[PDB]
C-alpha cells in the first residue's frame, strides 16, 4: 500500500480526507476495520456532532458482529452519516449503506449492492453446533429486520430476497429502497435570492 | 508389515470366523467389514462370528453400516473389546449378540455424544445441524436398548466422554463378561 | 489392508457371488470399473441377479450417469441395497435399481440435492459451462421423478437444498421398495 | 492503515487516547494485556478522578492475561466505563462485566458469550495432573468473578457457562453484565 | 486403485475384459496411456485381425500428439475397432470415437460429447514462440479435418464449431455424425430362419 | 524504493502538481486511492486539470468502474496519458478521459476484450454469477462505444478475443485523441 | 496400470516383447536407455537374424543416455526397425532415423522434431570452459550421424537443427528420416 | 541499506538531476523513472538529466515507457551505463541526447530479441504471438535509428544473446564516449 | 541500526565524514548505493579523500566493475580499508584504492581466485555465455596485474584456485601498502 502524501502539516491521503470528515470503508469487514471505522466517527462527532460525516462505500461484506459494530455506531453518533457506495457493496457492507441518514445515502452509476443471508461454520460436538445453530439463525432474522426497516419493504419479501445472492443496480437499489439518490455529475456551487 | 502362513495372518483368521475391526471407522473400512460379515454368513448362516475390536470410533454412517449388517445376517456376532473401544465402536460392540459380548479386562469403552462440522449457508447449516440432532437421538437409543438402561440416563451420560473400565461396562450393559483366561 | 481367501481378496470373491461395492465417492475411475464389473457379471449370466451394495457420498454426474446407463442397458437386473450412506449421483443410482429390487438398511440414509460444481473462463466460456450445468440438473431432477414416481414439481423443489431421509422416509419418497432388518 | 490527526500527529487511538478512550478490539493474549494495562496505569496518573472509557470489540484469549487487565481495572483509582461494541466473548466478556457499576453499557446489537476456560497439556501423568488442577482454579476462579459482578448465584454461572452461551445486550443486561442498553449518543442522564 | 480380481488363471478385471477384446480409454490421454492403448490394439489385432475391439470411453480429452497416436493405430491396424462413449468424450476422446469403424461408433443415452480447438503453451524468445504457434495452428487445422472427414460435415462447419467449448448430447452427436446409434438396452440373442 | 524531494515522495509530489498515477493491476484497494486522489484534487480546484498517467494491466470491473464513475462524477476534467501499457479496464478508464484530452506516447499500447472470471457453487449459484457477468460484459461493451464512436456491435466483436492496438491505431479506433511525441 | 494376459502371465509390454516388440514412449534417462538397451541386447541373443520392431513415442532426453540406445542398434546383429507413432523428438529422432535403412516407418499423424542440444553448467570459469567444450562436441556429434542417416549435407542439418524443426511425417519422407509413411497394416510388400 | 543526508541519498541526487536505473525493469520502476523525469523536466526542461543505468533489462512495456518519455521530455537526457545495460535497459542507453550516451571502461551492454510466454487455447495464441513479432520488429527499429546500424544488421545480431565490451558498444553506435577520468 | 542527533543513522554520520561502508556481498543494488555516495562525496569536494571500509566475501563481477570503474573516474582519491574480509570482486576493489592509501588491519584477509557462474540454454546459448565469461576471467586478471605489479601469469596460475592472504602476505604481494595496527598516536609539532 504506496498511499500519497500531501501537506507543518503532513497527512497520507485518507487521514487528509478525515479532515473533510471523510472515511473509507474499502477492505472486507473483520473486526480490525470496524473498529478503525468505528473510533474514526467516534472522533468526527466529537470534533463536532452536528455536521455531516460521509462514508465511502467499496466492500465485499465481511462479519457480521463486526458489521453492526459499525451499524450500531452510525445511529448511536449524533452527526448523520451520508452513505456513498461507488464500485460495491455487498452483504454487510450492503447493510451499513442502507443504514444511512435517510435522503443522503448515495450510489454512483455502475456501482451495485448485493444481499444475501449470513454463512459461516462451526466445528464441535453436537450440542456445541446447536447452540452455533441458533445463532446463526438469529443474526439473519436480526438482519433480515434491520433491512426491512431501512428500506420499507415487507419482512418476508427481504427474507425471501436474501435467500440466494441478490444482485442490484444502482437504480434497482433506488426502487429497492436501499439509498436514495443515483448521483452522477458533480453540480455547481448555487446562488441564492436574498428577497 | 503383516506376516503370512501356508494367506496372510488377518486373511487367516477369516477361514476362522474372525473378523478385525482395528482402524478408525470410515466408509472404507465399514464397506470391508460389512463384506467380511456377509461372505461368512453366506458359508454358514448358522456358526458364530467372532467380531475383535480395537478402534477409537469414527463415522455414525459407516459405523451404522456396521451395525445394521450384524443385525441383518443371520449368523450372531460375538463383540469382542481388546484395548479400545469408543464412541461408534463401543455402540458396535454393544451390538453383538445378548450373553457373548465380550472385553479383556484391561480393555476400555467410552461413549458420548457426535461431533462434526458444517460450513455453508445459514440455511445450509440449518439442515445440517438438524441431521446432527436425529443421529444423537438415534444413537443415544440404540444404546438404551442393547444395554437396558434408561434413554434419559444415557443421554446424561453421553454429554462428555464417559469412559469405562471393562468391570464398568459390565455393570452398564455394554457387554456381558470380563473374560481373563480362556476357559 | 483388505483381507484374502483360497481361490482372491474379500471384494473379489463377492464378484462370484455376483456383488458389486460402490464404496467410494464417485469418480471416472471408479465409475469405470463399476461399469466393468457389469459388463462381465452380465455376460457371464444375463438372467441372474447382480446386487450392487451402496455407501457412497456421491461424486461427478458425468461418471454418476455412465453407473445409472449401464444398469439400465444391461440385461441382468441389478438390485441396489444402501448400507450406511447413499447421497447425490449414489442416491440416483440406488432409486434406479430393478423396481421391487430396491433395499435400504434400517440405519441407512439418503440425501438428494442439486449439482454443485465450478468454471473458470471468460465471460463466453463460463456462458457455455453454465448452460452446461441446467442441463444436468434438469436431466437429474427427470430421471429422479421417473423412478420414484413423484412429480417433478415436487423433485425440483425438494432437491433445492440438501434434503435428508430416512429409510423409511425414502421408502415414502419412493427411492427404495423395502427397508430391510433381518435376512428373511 | 490507521489514519492520522493533527505540533501533534496522533493515530487515531493515540488521539482517543488523549480523550481518555482505550480500545480492547482484538484476541487477548500477554502482549495486548500489557498494553491495556500500561494504558489504564497512564490515565489514572494523568487524573485519577476522571472516567476511561474502554470500548471493547474482542472474542476472549488468555485467562492470565485477562485477568491483568481485570486486576488493573480494580486496583486504579479512575472508574472505568466499558463499552461492548460488537462482540464481547470469555475473558472480553469479564472485562465488561466489571466496569464501574452502572457505566457498563452494550450497543443495540452487540452481544455477550460466556463458557469456562479451555486449553491443552502435553506432559508425563504428574505432569497433565498438575495442570488439570490449574485450569480448575480458574473455572472455579472465573465463575466466581463472574457471579460477583453480575449479582447472579454462583450455582447458575456455573450451569450457564458448561457450554457457550450467548447472550443479547437485552439478555445481558437481564443477566447482570450491564447496566445500560444505549441505543442513541445521549448517555448524558 | 483397489480393481478387482476374477478367475490356473488370474486377471484384474480390465485385463480379463482384454481377453474378451475390451479396451478401456478411461482417463485423460498423455503420452503414457496412449502407448498403453496403442499396445493392446497391436495385441489384440495380431492374435485376430478379422475380430472386433471394442474400445470404451471416459476420457476428458488430452495431448493431440498422444491422441493422434491412438487415432493412427486404430485406421492402421486391420481389425474393425466400434469406439462406443460412455459418459464423457471430449477433446481428443471425441476425435477417437467418431474414427471407430463407420457403423459401429455408440454413445450411451446420457453420455456426451464435447469438441473445441486446441490449447497449449510456450515460453521461450520470439523466434521460439513463432515456431510454436505455427506448430499449434498445423494442429488446428489438422484436427478439423480429421473431423470434417469422419462425421461429414463441411470443414468450414467444424472450424466454427470448435472455435469454443461445443458440447453435444447422444443424440445431437448422431445428428452431428460423430457416432452412429445411440444404445439404450441390451438386445436379447437371436434366432434366424433357414429356408 | 521511492525518492524524496523536499517539502514529499516522488508521486506525492506530482500530486501537488494534479498529477495522479494508475500504475498498477487494478483492484478495490487501488480504486480507492486513485478516487481519493480525484476527490481531494477537485476539491482543491474544480476548474483546473488534473492529468493521469496510466501503466496498468486491467483489473476488476467493479474496481476499474468505480475509477471511471469517478471521473465522469467529478467537476475537473481528467486527461488520460497511457504510457507503456493500458488494458481491460485500464483501456476503459483511457478512453473515459476528457474528449480531445485522451493522449498515448508513441510505443504505448492499449488492449482490449471481454471480462473474465470464476465461480464455484451450486447450480442456482453460478447461474446468478453468470448472468452478473453478462451485464458486466454488455455495459463494458457500451461504455467502450460511447466514448470511442464505434457501433455497438463493433466493439462487441472485437473484444471476443484480445484486440491489441497501437497508439495509431487507438486514434483511428477513437481511444485517443493525439498519439504524442515531443513535449510541444 | 498396465494389463495382463495368459502357466505364464505377462503384462500388455512384456507379452509383444516375445513377439520381438520394444517400447520407447518416456523422456529418455539413463534409466530407460538402460532397459532398452538390455532388450536389444536379449532379443538378439535369442535370434540375431530376425527383426526387432521398435516403436517410438518420447520427446527425447539425455545425449549420453540416446547414444547408448543408438550404438545398441548399430553394434546388435538384428536389424531394428523403427516406427514413430505420435512423437519422435530430440534424441528420439536420432534414434527413429537410425533403423535399419529401408525399415523406418512413420504413422500419418506423427511428428519429428530435431534441434540442437540444450544443457546447463555451475561451477568455476575453468569448469564451466571444459563442459562448454562438451556440448560443443556433442553439438557436432549428433549433426554428424543426422547427416549420415538422413543423407543431407551437415550444413543443412546444422543450419535446420539450430532452433526447433518440426516435420510432419511426409516432411520426414523427404528430409530422409524415415523411409515410409504407412497408413494402413499391409506393410507385407 | 540506503543511507541518510542533511534525504536518502538516491534522492539527494535527484535534486542534482541525477536517476538512477539499477533494477530489473517492470511497470512498477518505469512508472517511478517516468515520473521523476516529468518531475525534472518541469523544475527546468533545458538542463540536462544525467540517467545512470545499471540494469539486466525487463519487459518490454515498460521499457518503451521510459524510452518514450525521455524522447517526449525537454530536457536532454545524458544516459550512462555503469556495470550492466541488457535487453530493454540496452535500448534506453542508447536512446539518450546523441552524443552524451557514455559508458565506463568495464560495464557491458547486451542485446538480443525479446522473449514471453503465452498459455490459452490457439486462436488466443495466435494473437500473443503476433504481438511478440511486433515487438520484435519494432525493437530492432528503435535500435536501427539511434545506433546507425543497417536494420537487417540489428535483426541478425539480436537472434541470440550479443554482448558488447563499451568500446565494441562504440563502435556499434550505442554510446558516444567510453569515459575513464572525470576530465 | 543505531542513531545520533540533525539527525543520522550510524552509517549516514560516518558519510557526512566521507567515509562509505561496504559491508555486505556486491550484487547490483549494494553497487549502485556505493557508487551514488563515491558520485556525492566527489561532488561535495573533488580534492578531499574518501575512506572506503571493506567487509565483503565478493559478488558479481559486474557490479564490482561498476564499483571499481567509478572509483578510478572519481576525481577525489578513495583509500580502500580491508577489516575483517576482503574476497573475490572486494579484493580487487580493495587492490584498486589510491596506491600508497590501501590497508589492511593485522587479522584481516584478502581472497582471490577467478570467477564462478552457471548457464542453462541450448549450446548455441552456451557457447555465448562461457565465451563471456573467460573475458571476464581474463579482464580480471589484468586489472590485478595492473595493481599489485605481479607479472599476469602470475596471477593467471594464483587465481586458479581460491587463494587466502594474511594482510602481512596481502603487503608481499602488492594487494595494500600497510599493515596498520594501531591509530597513529596524536601529536604536537615543533613549528621552528
Ligand atoms: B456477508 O457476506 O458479508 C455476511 C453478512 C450478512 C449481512 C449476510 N457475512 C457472513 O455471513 C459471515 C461470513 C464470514 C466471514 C469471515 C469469516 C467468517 C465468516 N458470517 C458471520 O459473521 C458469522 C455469524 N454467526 C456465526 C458465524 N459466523
Ligand atoms: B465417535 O467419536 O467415533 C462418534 C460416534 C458416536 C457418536 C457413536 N463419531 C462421530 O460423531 C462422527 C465423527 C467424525 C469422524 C470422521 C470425520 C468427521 C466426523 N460424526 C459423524 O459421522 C457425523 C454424522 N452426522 C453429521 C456429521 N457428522
Ligand atoms: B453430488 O453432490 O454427488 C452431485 C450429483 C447430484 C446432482 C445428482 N454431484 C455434482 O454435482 C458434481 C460434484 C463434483 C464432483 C467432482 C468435481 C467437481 C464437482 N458436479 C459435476 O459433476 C459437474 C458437472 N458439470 C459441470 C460442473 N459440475
Ligand atoms: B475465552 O475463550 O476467551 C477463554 C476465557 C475464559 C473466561 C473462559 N480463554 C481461555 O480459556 C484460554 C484459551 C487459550 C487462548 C490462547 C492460547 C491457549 C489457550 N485458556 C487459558 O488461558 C489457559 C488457562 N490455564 C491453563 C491453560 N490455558
Ligand atoms: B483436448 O482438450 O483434449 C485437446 C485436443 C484437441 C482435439 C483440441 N488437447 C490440447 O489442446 C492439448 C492440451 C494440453 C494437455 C496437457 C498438457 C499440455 C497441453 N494441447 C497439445 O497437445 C499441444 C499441441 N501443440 C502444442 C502444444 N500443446
Ligand atoms: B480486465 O482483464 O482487466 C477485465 C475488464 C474488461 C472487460 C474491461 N477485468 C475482468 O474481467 C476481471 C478480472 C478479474 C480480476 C481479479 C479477480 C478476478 C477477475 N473480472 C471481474 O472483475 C469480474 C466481475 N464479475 C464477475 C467475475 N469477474
Ligand atoms: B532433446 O531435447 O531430447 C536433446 C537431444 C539432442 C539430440 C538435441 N536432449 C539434450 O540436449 C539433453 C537435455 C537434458 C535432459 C535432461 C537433463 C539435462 C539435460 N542434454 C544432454 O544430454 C547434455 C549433454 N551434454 C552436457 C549436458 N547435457
Ligand atoms: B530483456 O531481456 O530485458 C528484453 C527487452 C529487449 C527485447 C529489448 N525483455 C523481454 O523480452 C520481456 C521479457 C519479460 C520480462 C518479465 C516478464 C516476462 C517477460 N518481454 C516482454 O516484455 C513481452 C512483450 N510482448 C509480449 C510478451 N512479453
Ligand atoms: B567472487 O566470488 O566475488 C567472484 C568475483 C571475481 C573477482 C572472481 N564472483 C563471480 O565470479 C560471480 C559469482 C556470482 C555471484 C552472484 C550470482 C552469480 C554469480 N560470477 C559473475 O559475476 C558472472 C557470471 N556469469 C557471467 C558473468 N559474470
Amino acid at each position: 500500500m504506496v498511499i500519497p502524501y500531501v501537506i507543518e502539516r503532513v497527512y497520507d491521503i485518507y487521514s487528509r480526507l478525515l479532515k473533510d470528515r471523510i472515511i473509507f470503508l474499502g477492505t472486507p469487514i473483520d473486526a480490525q476495520v470496524a473498529n478503525v471505522v468505528v473510533a474514526q466517527l467516534l472522533f468526527l462527532d466529537a470534533q463536532n456532532p452536528n455536521q455531516e460525516i460521509k462514508l465511502y462505500i467499496n466492500s465485499p461484506g465481511g462479519e457480521v458482529d463486526a458489521g453492526l459494530a459499525i451499524y450500531d455506531t452510525m445511529q448511536f453518533v449524533r452527526a448523520p452519516v451520508s452513505t456513498i457506495v461507488i464500485g460495491m457493496a455487498a452483504s454487510m457492507a450492503a447493510v451499513i449503506l442502507a443504514a444511512g441518514e435517510k435522503g443522503r445515502r448515495y450510489a454512483l452509476p455502475h456501482a451495485k449492492v448485493m444481499i444475501h443471508q449470513p454463512w459461516g461454520g462451526v466445528r464441535g460436538t453436537a450440542s456445541d453446533i446447536a447452540i452455533q445453530a441458533q445463532e446463526i439463525l438469529k443474526a439473519k432474522k436480526l438482519l433480515n429486520e434491520i433491512l426491512a426497516k431501512h428500506t420499507g419493504q415487507p419482512l418476508e419479501k427481504v427474507e425471501k430476497d436474501t435467500d440466494r445472492d441478490y444482485y442490484l443496480s444502482a437504480q434497482e437499489a433506488l426502487e429497492y429502497g436501499l439509498i436514495d439518490q443515483v448521483v452522477t455529475r458533480e453540480e455547481a456551487l448555487e446562488h441564492h435570492h436574498h428577497h
